[PDB]
Parts: structure tokens; C-alpha cells; sequence
């Protein structure tokens, strides 16, 4: 099974498991009961901004996400991901309908990791997405090509979304992210278009071990990260 | 009067005007009595490094602080550097001596300011430093080319640190670290060598952001590591 | 008088002083009149690209102009650099107009110097009213819908003729040492002419000059705010 | 069979099959008789470094060699790399041995591509001995001394006769498109060459070529861990 660490962006309460009654953003540490959350303003049909950072001094997990002129949302946890994680990790973004769906879209998406025994370092930047974009390993629904960017849920031919999907993105290379300071920063932007009245079940960044697969059965309120609702 | 966010790379102990008792690194807001300080285990004539770095989400201002194959000392405190400074600062690396002398010599600095609305960015790298170095400026004691490293305080002709010296370099261009943001940040690295004849070396090394005009204080020798005009 | 090394995007013929009948890119090396040109179907209203390059192991000074789905114009030239320009320079974008007019709008500018290891790279996305790393010379402005001007706009958003601005970046930028293994630059901008003129003119330029460099007094028109005669 | 693009270290003379008369740096486009070369005084015991580059505005593959306090050694050529290589491609260094020897051990690697904006950049200041995002080839073992030993060293030290490895980074790379304004890439890399031999033998290179890319079964010597042949 999988070791997950997650920033999840969701656009679907779940309360019967843990979410709060509105939209969120929070960390997940191994669980999707997410270890803190915040209220998420979503803006349907908007393009939106999420940076994530970390660093091995203050080893605070952080994240804000937003859309232009407007409040931002923003949640941090204290984490020691060198505890936590293994050494070699990959890195990616999962998404997922169930019932309810929305365009899971992904217009650009970039990383950049630091570590100094003195320094390695990784940083691969996505503008644009192609057909056959072979630095990327595509699991689940996730295609790319159209138009161009990545999308991580089913969408059909003029572009609505479908409901019980799945898929996940994850930078081919393996990313060396402790050893034995150390930081990193993920960028992304999305673009989330629903006609339900309750869209779902919201995009996630992810960190995990280098062969993590989506699990069985993990679309709509498992984003595409966890065996289960424990 | 110049505002001051600094960290401080403190050698000598000024215990009467509130230092601990040891050598030992921290950070200062607009005083040099720092907010918060930890134990910083100096090693004399041996190359260090030092990395800074700040975020506007978790606005906690972090250093640590290390030689090769040990213990890094660690410091940090929450702060809104939006609230501090002004928009447009300066960035430096300073240094003193006082009574006691080291040398304050400075083998390599780098910086990287990014401002998100959307990115702004800045980035300058230091490896080494020529005798004309244009792109920064020089204060008081501050030279360029021996070696090819920058040498904050006064040092004879064969490497000899001398007492009563104060120093400074800024980088030439003024500095975007913070918008009325989505996200700002910066990181600060510099590798150091402080090497001293005396048996307690004084008085320590500083990075600093500053007021863009900002310049040496009268007599900010010694305790006052080229930042601060009193011991207030 | 300044030492200017220019790449130029030459949206007016001059051809009493060696332009070519039609608008083109050009390398300009301590003179207006471009030591090697090509045709740059320059389309009014239009937000272009252009990039700069260059290192000390071919010594090429090349560039492209770009608009989104449709041909680049490429320009390139030999010269050591090193043997033009002095030690220590100032990097920076011009422009002019004079009888005809064009607006001069800036979206973005970058740079990246690299000594070898002494680096320097900005990046401008947008700009604020008192953009204090820059050096504004002559007519620019900032904050503008968020972006520079090189050239005067009035309050109706529409260009003035026979006007001169710069911005040069604050710190001075080394670019080239004696025991450089390699260095090298690249500069990238983002820009829009709009003109309701038949005949829009002058252009922009991207140059690196002597850090002391300033606007040559009368350098509107075809002298694009870098020469102080068209020698 | 494989498709190379290589800038060759070449420590020993070939001269059966074109390799100069002395020790030289080359490009090799799909063969090991390099389009050009040119002399590289070659430094028993010391470090170098090594700097490779390409635009495809220019499409200029252009390389420099050089020890501290020492003139470099400089070679240069021109090709559109994307008429040779495929859309996708991994990126490596390749090192071999035959009859006399040399160890071939990196001490730093870098790499950036620039797709216009498409990026990707590594930076090997360290090796470890698992060192996951390495394809590992051959001979290539990481950790030891924390760097990247191409060839076989011995428990003394010494180095083995008649060996050969690469490390490709991990991830594909995207060094061309059709719909480039600008595409480049930049490599570096320290090397530390020391031989017991009269005439140290093979050298290194840094390589391009397809993702599917395996050493060639009996590449050792003068074939440097690329060429099936001679050819
Ligand atoms: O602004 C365009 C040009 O206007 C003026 O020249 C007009 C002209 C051209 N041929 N005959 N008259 C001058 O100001 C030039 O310097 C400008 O380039
Ligand atoms: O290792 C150096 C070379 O050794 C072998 O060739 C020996 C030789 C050359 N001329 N006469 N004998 C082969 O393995 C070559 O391929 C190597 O370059
Ligand atoms: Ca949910
Ligand atoms: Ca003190
Ligand atoms: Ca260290
Ligand atoms: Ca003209
Ligand atoms: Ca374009
Ligand atoms: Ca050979
Ligand atoms: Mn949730
Ligand atoms: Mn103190
Ligand atoms: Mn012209
Ligand atoms: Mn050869």
C-alpha cells in the first residue's frame, strides 16, 4: 500500500468521513481525513492559482490557492516528511469524479526541488501539455493533447465533464526530496467547469512512494490517493 | 534611521546589552537585542555556510547555519516582513570587529527574491568577487579581490584580521520582497571563513535587508555589526 | 557618447540611411545603420514575442521576433563582444517615434547573464508605478495597465508622435571577463505596436550599452533612443 | 540500433578510423568518426570541466574543455539537431576503456532544455549510491567517493582495462518541436581523468539519443560506449 502525502483542492464535502460542510482546501498525511483544511472559496469556470512549499528547517506543509483579485485560501500543517515519506519519492496531481463531476484541468504545472548536504536540485516547468508527453506517467483517465493540457478526469468530445473518473499525473523522474536544508515548491494552475449544481470531487498535488498506482476503487471522495475512507 | 530585519552570525558574547553567553546566531527586528538566538558552535579558520529564507504564507523569517560534517544551528521566528519593511528594500551581508577581531570573508553569496501576484523575479549568484565588483556597494571597510572574495572588515596584506572595523555589501539593485501577493518569497545563501588570532573572535557576520538608502550608522563597530545606530 | 550593441525591431524604412523597404529585425553595433537585417512582417495590434542570445564560445549575437502561428524573422551576426563593449554594462529596451507613431507597450522583459559560475536573471511580468529597479529615461512610464511605456500614450490610450523613452535595469550586469570559460545572455520580452498610422514607426530595441549610457539628446525618429546620428 | 549525438572527451588516438594524432574533443552525429574535432591537452590527475550547448536558432552544437589556469580547448558544428534526433530523447555521459586504461569518474553534472515555455533542469552536485533518477548502464556505479564512476575502478583505486557505462537521466527530455520560436539546451559536467598508462585510453562524452537507448554489445575502447562500429 501506498504512502501518501497530498495537498488536496475539494470542491466536495464529504461530511459522513471528516470534510467540513463547504469546499476546502487541507493537507492529507497517509489518510484523506485531512490533518487541517480551510474554507475554499471555488470559482466554477475560473482558472485558479495553487502553490505549495515546504522546507526542512521549518518542516511547515503549506499551500495557498487562488483566483486572480480575489482572497486567497491558505492551510499549513507541521510535517517532518523525511519521518513520513521515503527517501525517493515521485511527484504528481490526482483528480476524480463520482456522482457529481466537474473538468478536472490542468493548464500548466511546475516544481522545483533543493537539497544541501553541497546542492542537487530538479525543476521541470509544464506551460503546455502534448499528445504524447513522455516525462509524464498518465494513470487512470488522465489524457493530454487536448487542448493543450493536461486533464485528469473523463471529458467528452466538447468538453463535459463525466462522472465516476479517475487519474493522476506524475513527473516521470523520481525526486530525491530528503537526506540524511532541503525544500520545494509546486505550482499549478486549473481550471474546474461543472453544469451540476454540486460539482466534484476536487484536484490534489501529491507526493508518494516512486511506484504508486491510483487504488482500486478510489475515484469520487478518494481523489485518486487511498485505498480507503480511513 | 535605517530599518533593519537582519540575521546575525554573533561571535563575540555582549552580555550587557543582552546577548547569551555563548556564540550564537539570531534574528533581529529593528534592534540589535534579537528576538530570538540559538547556540551557534563557531569553528575558527573553518569555511561555513548559511542559508536564509522567509515566505508571505507562513511569514516565519528561518536561518540555519553549518559547517561541513556537523550540527547545523537552526533559528527562526514569525514575522510579517510586509509590516516591517518598506516595498522597496536592499539587501547585504555586514560585519565588525571591535576589542576583539576575525576576519569577516565573505567566499560566496546568492539570492532569489520571487514576488507572485503574475511572477516577479530576481536572482544574483556570488562564487567569486573581482576588484572592481560593480554590481555591489561597498561601505566602509568592505573590499573586493583578495582572493576573489569580499572581505567586510580589515585585513593586512597577509591575511591578518584587525580590531575597530565595519563593513558592508548590498547588492545594486533595490529589491521588490513583498506587494500589497499571492505568494512572495526569498531565498539567501553565503558561504563565510572567520578566522582569528585572539582567543574569543568578535564580532560577528550579519545578512540584512534594509531601506534602500540605507548605510552604515556613526561608530556601529563592534556589538553593533554595522546595522544598528545604539544598543537599544 | 555611449557604446551601444542594439538588436532592433525597425518598424519604419529609412532607407536614406540603409533600412530596407520594409519593417525588419537588425544588429546594431555602434551604429544605427544594422549591420545584418531580416524582414519582420510586424502585425499591428498584435502582441509579439522576441528573444536574445548570445555566448563568448561562437559569439553569435542572434535573435528571433515571433507572433503566435505564423513565421518567426531571425537575425544573427558575428562579433566578440568582449572587443566592442567595456567590462561592465547596463541592460535595457528603447524606443521612438517621430512623424509617424506607433504605441511602445512592454508586457514583459527578461534576462539572464551567466559568468563561468557569477549569474544574474530578472524577470518583469508586470510592472507598478514606481518600478524602482528599473531606470526610466525620457518619455517611459510605468503601472499603466500594469506595463511600461516606453513611448508617450495619451489619456485616450492612443500614441503621440516624435517621442524618446528607455528602461534600463538598476544593476549594473557584468558581461564578459578575460577568464570567462564560457558566458553568456539571454534576453526575452513580450510587446505591442499600435498604430492607426498607414505607416507606424519607429520600433524598439533591446540594447546593452556603457552603464552611464543616457537618452543622445534629439534621438527620436529613426535613431530608436541608442545613436546620436544615423552614421 | 541506437541514434547518437555526442560530444566526444577523446583521450586516445584512433587513427585508424580518423581520430586525430593527439588527444582531441569532436562532435559525433550517428557516427564515431566526429564531423569536427579539435586538440584538448588532456591533464593526467586533474579535474576539468566540460560545457555543452545548442539553440535552434543558430543550430550551432558547440563545446568547451578546460582546466583552471589553462587555455581551453573549444570545437564546434553545425547541425538541425531535429533532422537527426528523435521528438523525444534521454540525455547521459558514456565513458569507456580497452587495452589501456583511465578512470573516468564525474564529480558534477547539469543539464537545462528550453522548449518555447517547456523546461526541465538537473543538478548532480552529489552522487549517493542509489541514485534513483540514473539509468545506471554497464560498468557506472554511484556513492563511491559520492560520485559517478562511468568505468570500473579497482578496491586500490586503480582503473580496469577494457570497460564501459553510462548514466542517462531518468525522465525523457523534449529537446525539439515543430512549433519552436526557441528550443535550447545547456550541459556541464566536472571529470577527473587518472591514469597509471603511458597513454590513458578511451575518454568520455556527453550524449543524446533515443529514450530506448542501450550500450552496444562490445563498445568498449574506441567505440566509447556508442558506436555499434567504427563505421
Ligand atoms: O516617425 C517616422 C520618421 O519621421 C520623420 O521622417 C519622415 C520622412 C521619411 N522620409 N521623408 N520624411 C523623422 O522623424 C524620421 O527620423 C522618422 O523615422
Ligand atoms: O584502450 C585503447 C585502445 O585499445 C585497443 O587497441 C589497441 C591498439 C591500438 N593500436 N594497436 N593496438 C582497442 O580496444 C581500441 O579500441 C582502444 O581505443
Ligand atoms: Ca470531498
Ligand atoms: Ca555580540
Ligand atoms: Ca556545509
Ligand atoms: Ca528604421
Ligand atoms: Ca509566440
Ligand atoms: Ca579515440
Ligand atoms: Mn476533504
Ligand atoms: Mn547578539
Ligand atoms: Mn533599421
Ligand atoms: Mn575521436
Amino acid at each position: 500500500a501506498d504512502t501518501i502525502v497530498a495537498v488536496e483542492l475539494d470542491t466536495y464535502p464529504n461530511t459522513d468521513i471528516g470534510d467540513p460542510s463547504y469546499p476546502h482546501i487541507g493537507i492529507d498525511i497517509k489518510s484523506v481525513r485531512s490533518k487541517k483544511t480551510a474554507k475554499w472559496n471555488m470559482q466554477n469556470g475560473k482558472v485558479g492559482t495553487a502553490h505549495i512549499i515546504y522546507n526542512s528547517v521549518d518542516k511547515r506543509l503549506s499551500a495557498v490557492v487562488s483566483y486572480p483579485n480575489a482572497d486567497s485560501a491558505t492551510v499549513s500543517y507541521d510535517v517532518d516528511l523525511d519521518n513520513v515519506l521515503p527517501e525517493w519519492v515521485r511527484v504528481g496531481l490526482s483528480a476524480s469524479t463520482g456522482l457529481y463531476k466537474e473538468t478536472n484541468t490542468i493548464l500548466s504545472w511546475s516544481f522545483t526541488s533543493k537539497l544541501k548536504s553541497e546542492t542537487n536540485a530538479l525543476h521541470f516547468m509544464f506551460n503546455q501539455f502534448s499528445k504524447d508527453q513522455k516525462d509524464l506517467i498518465l494513470q487512470g483517465d488522465a489524457t493530454t493533447g487536448t487542448d493543450g493540457n493536461l486533464e485528469l478526469t473523463r471529458v467528452s468530445s466538447n468538453g463535459s465533464p463525466q462522472g465516476s473518473s479517475v487519474g493522476r499525473a506524475l513527473f516521470y523522474a523520481p525526486v530525491h526530496i530528503w537526506e540524511s536544508v532541503a525544500s520545494f515548491e509546486a505550482t499549478f494552475t486549473f481550471l474546474i467547469k461543472s453544469p451540476d449544481s454540486h460539482p466534484a470531487d476536487g484536484i490534489a498535488f501529491f507526493i508518494s512512494n516512486i511506484d504508486s498506482s491510483i487504488p482500486s476503487g478510489s475515484t469520487g471522495r478518494l481523489l485518486g490517493l487511498f485505498p480507503d475512507a480511513n
